[PDB]
């Protein structure tokens, strides 16, 4: 017949062929093929977002990679030798605003290594997945978990209560517990441990919180900055008209101001020119780019606006250039100018530390990966059953256990690595809509990301306002589960609305889920008490 | 038979009751007081947060009423004549932390006036609305509109882009506009100008702008407070340890502050300590006193936890006291002391200013009044005939015509008097439960109000933290509207989304209707273009 019907054949009737068990799916070679390349093409926006999301975090940088800079910014450090010229030893204030160069450096050799390290985890949890699970499920670092892990756990720049290595410890502790509470298969049973409107709610307040990064400046593209009064005004002006912040002392006369040692912010106060910043409005092209490819069900609608905004970024003396003409912006376009690089991670991998343990953040960050994750990956693997027809009147889809055991060495294969911890993504559905039935759809998926690599130098080149849109849109495709919370009903519409505004609002997903919680354990104090005394019978 | 049922065939049977339709609405006397009680009790905290609200815009009042301060604290202004010793012009910076003692007498008299006006706007709206119109609607000005008008247009203590004055100009030709399209009949046409998306997400994210004012310091209970690198955090630390920031210049070397005339913040930044501050606390206390009454279907839910609130803070020595021990707390101890007065409109009644009509903050303004008022009358009125079974086939509820006018003459009334618009609240839907079908339910909750005068003293003492929860929970109750939301389809997921996180984040209604609505006509510029060409016939 066709080459392309002798090798489907070839392949199904092959020793590889049985092991995955096309025939017994109904799946063929090409077919498997095909749902992983729609898998990787509806999925590949992370290696942009998540690599620079937790580039943000710092990673392994600290005080010791700033630099000592001269008094003068005229005089380069080594020419520092005069009269009343000094060289100023590097403080806590150098990871931030002004940002030292050697920590500005640092944090792209650490954007290098965490490409390579998310790409790497997302691989090798495709593999296992494929091979030990032998399901189209393809494994690469959650949104929101990357974006609670860099921005609250340890924060902008490690500002944060918990070091990247602890971090990186309590994601490795979190992959363990989940190893374990697998293998013996109770996974399904501590799905039921958090609230209902809880477990709804978390997703659509993630999204919320995923979208406000995408509306700041760091990694958005603009549009929320600082107000003096609410806090919270409209941005996207030049980042020439912005300017940062520090803490002041108020009397009754005037503002006697800097209290010392204060934590001066970004550029986040917008003076003039509002609605008028370049990037924000390429931003703003990607995000109708990326929003009419998901009208039209077009594959890789985010890959379609990332590439194009990145691509009008790496032009080198626009407004919106992603290598300004600086120091830094030579060396990143430096890197991007060779296409190709095979890079080895030299600071992430491996970086774990044990010694924040007592510490109670590193508990409440761990705890707070055990329920996202619990409730990512209950949600996740269920609707993808579904979606298959995996799903048996039991309720289970045969290689669940294996799945779960599968996403837990990935999170701890992840976590050695230096990412946040590593899903099943919702978007494997597509790979199911396209046919994928056995677990060689997610070794295409990984064979897709070892082709990523070697790609370095154009994902590191990807600038904030091309991150932007992504965020914004995941955002909203995150949201759709508002619909099944009964919002007439307080006791659920309260703990869920409360978790829903807390975590965009204390930019945490921790607090926003233990807000709601608490919420739901006040709110229904009164009616266990209630069904206690019925069942002692103190009431009829 | 008793003495109740023959007052009710009395009146039934009189000029009055003929008058009102009792007999053809089939409601006695008693049921539209029954009604009317019901009505003013899930709409009293207004009340309270209705001239807070405004409150915090400053009034009419500018820097001219700012007293010239001494050189230091420790002399008061009239002993402030020695060596280095001069008293300090007041400046734009008066307004704003730390707040002039002068202006400060602005906004206790100023709360006064506002209270009385938001009554008065409210009495006045619903007599009419009882006699011209003969509906069981009670008006009032809306939540929403309350915190656009006085935390966006006018910002706070007068930030913002347009003065009282003009924002009071506003109103009023706002509701000359609907008394226009209103006596045509039009009011109907014109709700369906707005796009189905942003019409019911706007709602949505009014309650989330809402919520997020409850979250703040100035109006709320705390819990948000600013952030140097997330712009956002978890606030709620004791309000001695909480900063101020003022504008600074950041270099290659270090940060040498003070833009000069910068606009320093009022006490957002905390410290250390967070979670520990009592009035947040305490606000959560009433929060749950609320949420449970919610839950428990009682009626006055917000006014118990409003009143709760309040009483705590009523004690004088208390950290969660609502009068500290100053000069401006004496002197609001002082007023509140005398549980009843009578207090006369002064600088607020009359306060119209047409001089900023050509500016174009003034437009956008008003025509975010046009716009929000029209989704809030037009949904709420059928909503309430929908209850009360006035709809005919035709869908029209008789009344419809002098309700709509009654709505919009009591607008321009309001706006003379010195409050946001005043529109038919969701709560009328409450006394409608109870049986009101006459206009002698809004006569009957126009005499409460009337009551609820002589009480400024009670009310001008209600602290930010007892304001709080109701707006949170407020903005929980608005937030139903997301359930008829496509969030499946992006074409409405998008613009909904889009308009219903824009409005807490850049913090106003107006931008989330700009942005909303942007995004709508940009999304469906294809599918116009597309059907276009097909009605033209370049394609079939
Ligand atoms: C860092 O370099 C700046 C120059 O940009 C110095 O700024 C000083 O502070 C203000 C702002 O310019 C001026 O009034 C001073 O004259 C500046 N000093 C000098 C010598 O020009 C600042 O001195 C430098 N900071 C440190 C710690 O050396
Ligand atoms: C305003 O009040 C302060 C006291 O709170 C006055 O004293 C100044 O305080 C700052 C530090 O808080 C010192 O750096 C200044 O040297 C102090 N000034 C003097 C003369 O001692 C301050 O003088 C007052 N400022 C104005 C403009 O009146």
């Amino acid at each position: 017949p066709k080459l392309l019907n002798r090798l489907n054949t070839y392949v199904g009737s092959s020793r590889v062929g049985k092991r995955f068990k096309l025939a017994e799916r109904n799946s063929t070679f090409t077919t498997e093929l095909r749902a992983g390349t729609a898998t990787f093409l509806t999925m590949a926006y992370i290696l942009a977002v998540n690599a620079s999301i937790l580039s943000d975090s710092g990673g392994t940088c600290s005080v010791s990679d700033c630099i000592p800079l001269c008094s003068n910014p005229a005089i380069e450090p080594s020419q520092c030798t005069g009269p009343g010229l000094r060289l100023i030893q590097p403080d806590v204030s150098c990871k931030f605003n002004p940002v030292n160069p050697g920590y500005a450096a640092c944090v792209e050799e650490i954007r290098k290594d965490l490409i390579v390290a998310t790409v790497a985890a997302s691989l090798i949890g495709c593999v296992i997945m494929g091979l030990m699970a032998n399901l189209p499920l393809a494994l690469a670092p959650g949104m929101g978990t990357n974006a609670y892990f860099a921005y609250t756990v340890v924060g902008f720049h490690g500002s944060g209560s918990i070091s990247y290595r602890t971090a990186l410890a309590a994601v490795f502790i979190e992959g363990l517990i989940f190893l374990f509470i697998s293998a013996i298969g109770f996974r399904a049973k501590l799905a039921k441990l958090v609230p209902k409107p809880v477990r709804i709610s978390s997703s659509a307040g993630i999204g919320l919180f995923l979208a406000f990064i995408g509306l700041q400046n760091n990694q958005g593209i603009g549009l929320v900055g600082y107000s003096p009064s609410t806090l919270v005004t409209l941005a996207a002006c030049p980042a020439s008209s912005r300017i940062s912040l520090a803490p002041v002392i108020t009397s009754a006369n005037g503002t006697v101001s800097l209290l010392a040692g204060g934590s001066v912010s970004g550029d986040i106060m917008c003076i003039h020119g509002r609605m008028e910043s370049p990037t924000f409005w390429l931003g703003i092209v990607g995000f109708v780019i990326i929003a009419y490819c998901l009208v039209k069900n077009v594959k890789g609608a985010m890959i379609y606006g990332i590439v194009f905004v990145t691509a009008v970024s790496w032009f080198r003396n626009t407004e919106v250039t992603a290598f300004p003409n600086t120091s830094a912006g030579d060396a990143a376009h430096d890197y991007f100018k060779k296409i190709v690089d095979v890079h080895v991670i030299k600071h992430t991998a491996g970086a774990l530390s044990f010694s924040g343990i007592n510490k109670g953040h590193f508990w409440e960050a761990l705890v707070t990966f055990l329920y996202v994750d619990i409730l990512d990956t209950t949600g996740t693997l269920y609707s993808m059953a579904r979606f298959a027809g995996f799903v048996d009147e039991k309720g289970d889809f045969a290689g669940q256990y294996f799945a779960f055991m599968s996403d837990a060495s990935a999170i701890v294969i992840g976590s050695l690595l230096g990412t946040s911890p590593v899903y099943v993504f919702i978007e494997s559905s597509t790979g199911i809509r396209e046919g994928g039935r056995t677990g060689l759809t997610a070794i295409t998926v990984a064979v897709y990301f070892l082709l990523a690599m070697f790609f370095t130098p154009l994902l590191a080149s990807i600038p904030a306002w091309a991150v932007g849109p992504p965020l914004i849109l995941v955002g909203v495709m995150m949201m759709k589960s508002v619909t099944e919370i009964d919002w007439e009903d307080m006791r659920e519409a309260i703990p869920a609305f409360v978790t829903m505004i807390l975590m965009p609002l204390t930019y945490s997903v921790a607090y926003g889920l233990i807000g709601g919680i608490g919420s739901y354990v006040v709110l229904h104090l009164w009616d266990w008490g209630e069904e206690g005394l019925v069942k002692l019978g103190f009431l009829k």
